């Protein structure tokens, strides 16, 4: 009948994303899937910082910020665990002690340094009253490019998703994958290794299979968001809430439990190829953090991908109090939390021990 | 086998837009699509002045821009012709020569203040290259709630599509259909009524029959995304390309061609409850433009919507030339434009005549 | 730029499809939207059939279902208010008294003979309880070849859609959509215009917003399915359910309400090149049936196709109560008809009028 | 604020296939994934009996079909290779000497029997020429429930893709995805273990890339279509072609190519729970299917599902050369048979020897 000339770019199966950057995204990856090390999120809002910086008299101030992150970027040891800490635009452009910029001094001391790119949480005015969709996406690559001169090598967007009467709406379901889709492609388009973090919240009254059931759905239209924008799958990270019951379903489960169903559920939606699963801990305590990820290291089930950790409560809860905001407290608060990061650094091996947490 | 109880609104049924501004919307609606008006589009971007600057010499100003407006809008009678006027962001706070900002001066006069509230284009970054997607997404509730505000009631996003090959990316398709959506469900909930823009340009040497298949097949599935996004149908209204042989093609269609091949995609593509189509001139002449709008609405095919205009080109590069910028050629400038704008008001009628236009007009694609 | 030479057909763009027979189809579409005319289905299967010969003593066998047909189609100038008939298989191959098989009698008549080719609901095995998905697509284009060198120029399929609570499975409303979608294109390769039937079904205690909901919602899916699968809309006609309230919701609807809700939901869903729209009777009286065709086309909505009636029970109910099967029954089951087939006929031409049924 | 009480399995988050055959269907896969085992696929529809004795010439009979079936499922020794077989409709009724049906004698000797259930190519009738279809949906749980009566735990249905100037039309990517998809709940609905396989033809001149973008997207489709249709993915098993250079592409991949391009494009698509992937021969040599079966287990890239074969020809073709058709020829025949048997069930292992078989493999290409 009739055959036509096109770009080999118009056809379907050819929409990979090409990037001159491709071979770099896949050398931050393989740094960030480290076998015993996980990346330290210090990327909190200035808003953020206050529920932190109140609890111990510290006035959230500028200059107190950076003394907060100082306390852990600057904790000498603490990069044997860390191979990676994602940063608050603010941080990105203050200096450590010594006068290097953050990035500059955990690139020179090994650690890669990384950045929460996306604007912040927004009603979704579409679905269910309570659903959020994040902004960000507008002048996202001269953001990005940004960043890149000065240092970071892979980035964080989140998006969150409200259980609400056992379900989610597919209004939800669809746009936030959408939007996490677009935002790794920008960001690889950068030269940023984009974390891509779909959070199934804790709060609410659901139980374990509750949770389960939403986190399969909304991690699996992710996954076909992604493929539909031809991402890079060897270049980039996913930053999920492992499966585990709501905050005010006053039930608990064992970390066995907890690590069958995340562990099957990952497995259920994400594609073989995706390098790593770097859980986040949003509500867990400091312990159930590593006691989850312990057991998570240790299934029977398959997972080819590395499982590791992207924490910032569970990893500073103790040392900011330990800290106190005062420079007499330094020590303190970097024994406490180099001990956190060392228990995740074991956790991540399949080797801790609810002992040496006493 | 369980039962839970859920929020209506988590279920995939219950997904139309809930605004308080529905009757509001609806009634501009209405307001726009009345017989024999159509819209003017004067919301050209101060780099798109320039070149329109060009032909008469003049510098482009935020004063100079004001009068160039001011030209249209100050035209004596010119509502009987146009029922609403898409500004530009910067218009839209300057004021008139009686001192109340256009937006108040155009309410008064019964004409629809509208606004441009896209960001402008950028590249796609995945499909083919050259293909561009369009920001202003992000805050963009703030900014609609703002003009809204000033009294604008209506607004306008623009996202391109470039034939090459004879086709478009897939990426290109599923994507600026994705954010004209989610655009039209932000304008409705800040109370703007939504003109969505998918503009298959004339740019190529693709014929009318690419022109088709490729307006098909994007049209569609922005409608997909519109259903999938639950826009208010009777809130919004279509600004779409007419379905003619590229600019390059060499080649150059008939009114009655023109009318069947543009009706009968959109026919085949846009759900029968959509309020209204208003055309635009991208690049034919200001006569083109008249014949053509005339023809479609003298079609036999299925067209339940109303069938006007949304110039900016085809209704002011005759009204520019005679203004000249210049203060004396205001009464030659408001003529010629009254003049094209009365053209097009007889075409929606189907009631125009060649004979009462210009015997020659020349090309405006860029 | 890389570039490289493909079948148009193997483009996105280019799927509408491609028969010889477009013009006779749309010369069929032509015929079968005649302004005052409709369609009377006659499809009844053989267990449906046993439900109306009940109320008047017939045995079901295959020489009274003829009679049952022939008292319909033999009715002397019935060809005036009916364009076309939707035959059941067994009909198809039965014989007038004058010799000529049903679909000849009907041509010569210039009516247009129909076929029912789906093959019957079975559990949709998807979704919740109670959903059925409809078979027939194996062997499709051989068995709607054998209809056409019959006299068949159009067919009918139908797929149902349950409320319950107020809902339906995404499950079933996808594949429901895709299943009408594939029966319409196999159709039109076959020279058989497609009367795609997706019926949301009156039983049920829900309110007419609750119809309207779900039909928009199911509606709008056949839709988007159709395009995928590249219908040719000129060829193809609709015959959905009027939005209504449930059969057991104790509530009762005026027609302009009806009518009111049917073409506001048809022109929110329907594409406007739609031919037209044969309107199913399903669970409403002889008499709503035709008050509201009738309100329908006097709605001051949009409403481009042609909006008529495509029914069975609805049409033959009050003539089967005269005939009784009887031979001397004849006459007064015709006239029952006709006096049916004609108040329809002028709602068709929203000249109905209820005195006339007084 | 309104809320309503509905079935939780009307809700999208919860359309996972729910049967009682699920611990069953899962320890069927655990067999059908035993470590060194592979899959015999002896499928082979009646009229491609004819179109494989020919060059042995051999009269095509339900009896001589019976003794092609006798020679391998009779064999001495084979179940500590072949895990499972994939039996055609009639090898399902018929007998070995014992007196036993097939699938009653496979489950004395541990072997698991499968059903080939789908019902032949047809044309797709929609996208680019020559592409096709699959049928068989209709009456289909009526059908494997007859087949699980029997003695069958497992089936087989397949779906062709064919690249055509590189490509392959979304019209097939997205119809025989749903079909597929449709075919394994259907399949688990009916305690079969369904292998899912979507075959990408090696017919035609395409390189290896070409087959790796197309692979991907189709198998890209077919786990979507999966998801959707909720599959228990615990409970079947992909069978897959290897991303291999076009038949008539003038070239040749050596075994570390094939696996690379193989292994990538399978963790690019798949879920990873898929318990394993059986591979096809397609149309290469003996040998191939060993050597880029071992490779492929020699692949550094990840893998977690099992990784073994489904082969027909690759596993036949000698041992049918060697057989002729009388029963004399049951020593050379299963003497070949169980040597390639062995030698896929080291590839499996990954510890496959080329030193092992011959230097002179033709192409089993037809």
């Amino acid at each position: 009948m009739s055959r036509v000339t096109v770009l080999q770019s118009q056809l379907p199966a050819y929409n990979r994303l090409k990037t001159p950057y491709e071979s770099e995204l896949i050398a931050t990856v393989k740094k960030l899937t480290t076998p015993g090390k996980g990346l330290l999120a210090a990327d909190e809002s200035i808003g953020s910082c206050t529920k932190r910086f109140q609890p111990i008299g510290l006035s959230n101030t500028e200059e107190h910020r950076r003394q907060y992150r100082a306390l852990m970027l600057e904790a000498e040891g603490f990069e044997q665990y860390i191979s990676g800490v994602i940063l608050h635009d603010e941080t990105v452009g203050q200096k450590a002690s010594n006068g290097q910029t953050f990035p500059e001094y955990l690139t020179a001391r090994g650690v890669v340094p990384g950045i929460k790119t996306d604007m912040g949480l927004c009603p979704l005015l579409e679905g269910a009253e309570g659903e959020q969709m994040t902004e960000g996406l507008d002048g996202y690559v001269k953001r990005a490019s940004a960043y890149y001169k000065k240092g970071c090598r892979f980035c964080k967007w989140r998006n969150v998703y409200k259980i609400q009467n056992g379900t989610v709406s597919e209004s939800a379901v669809r746009f936030n994958a959408e939007t996490l889709a677009r935002y790794a492609i920008l960001s690889q388009m950068s030269g940023l290794v984009p974390i891509v973090e779909p959070e199934v919240m804790i709060d609410g009254k659901h139980d374990i299979d509750t949770c389960q059931r939403v986190s399969e759905h909304v991690w699996r239209e992710v996954v076909a968001a992604l493929q539909r924008h031809g991402v890079i799958w060897e270049g980039c990270l996913l930053k999920p809430n492992m499966v585990v019951p709501g905050a005010e379903s006053g039930k608990t489960a064992a970390p066995e439990q907890v690590a069958h169903y995340t562990v099957m559920t990952l497995a259920r939606t994400m594609p073989a190829m995706l390098p790593g699963v770097m859980f986040l801990s949003g509500g867990l305590s400091e312990v159930q953090a590593s006691e989850y990820l312990n057991a998570i290291n240790n299934s029977p089930l398959p997972r080819p991908y590395f499982l590791s950790f992207s924490y910032a409560r569970a990893l500073q809860s103790s040392a900011l109090k330990a800290w106190g905001g005062k420079e007499s407290g330094l020590a303190a608060g970097r024994r406490a939390f180099l001990h956190r990061a060392r228990m995740n650094s074991m956790a991540q091996l399949g080797k801790y021990k609810r002992s040496d947490d006493d």
